[PDB]
């Protein structure tokens, strides 16, 4: 599913996200765009092995089972398939672990690089919510 982007920050913001460990909803939507550009089905993979999955490109290296990363974790205890559904509750709930471990959003490369320090209420802009 590519979601749009108000659809996508109704979603979000139905599954809690807004100003979730003080980020706000515009944070979360630009991720989103940036990482996967709204798309529930994008798999992307990494020099060492590791593959980033759906929404919000969640790391195999640390946070879902995959199967195929050597000396990887599962912290999020998934596999890392149930992160491509249309559904974004187990990208969200897992998001939710991530940003709760240490440094925040800088977790996600695209955010830190493309959201961080920018005017991100206007990805929110004109939405229902
Ligand atoms: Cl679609
Ligand atoms: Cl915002
Ligand atoms: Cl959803
Ligand atoms: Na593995």
């Amino acid at each position: 599913k590519v979601f749009g982007r108000c659809e996508l920050a109704a979603a979000m913001k139905r599954h809690g996200l807004d100003n979730y460990r003080g980020y706000s909803l515009g944070n979360w939507v630009c991720a989103a765009k940036f990482e996967s550009n709204f798309n529930t089905q994008a798999t992307n993979r990494n020099t060492d092995g590791s593959t980033d999955y759906g929404i919000l490109q969640i790391n195999s290296r640390w946070w879902c089972n995959d199967g195929r990363t050597p000396g990887s974790r599962n912290l999020c205890n998934i596999p890392c398939s149930a992160l491509l559904s249309s559904d974004i509750t187990a990208s969200v709930n897992c998001a939710k672990k991530i940003v709760s471990d240490g440094n925040g959003m800088n977790a996600w490369v695209a955010w830190r690089n493309r959201c961080k320090g920018t005017d991100v209420q206007a990805w929110i802009r004109g939405c229902r919510l």
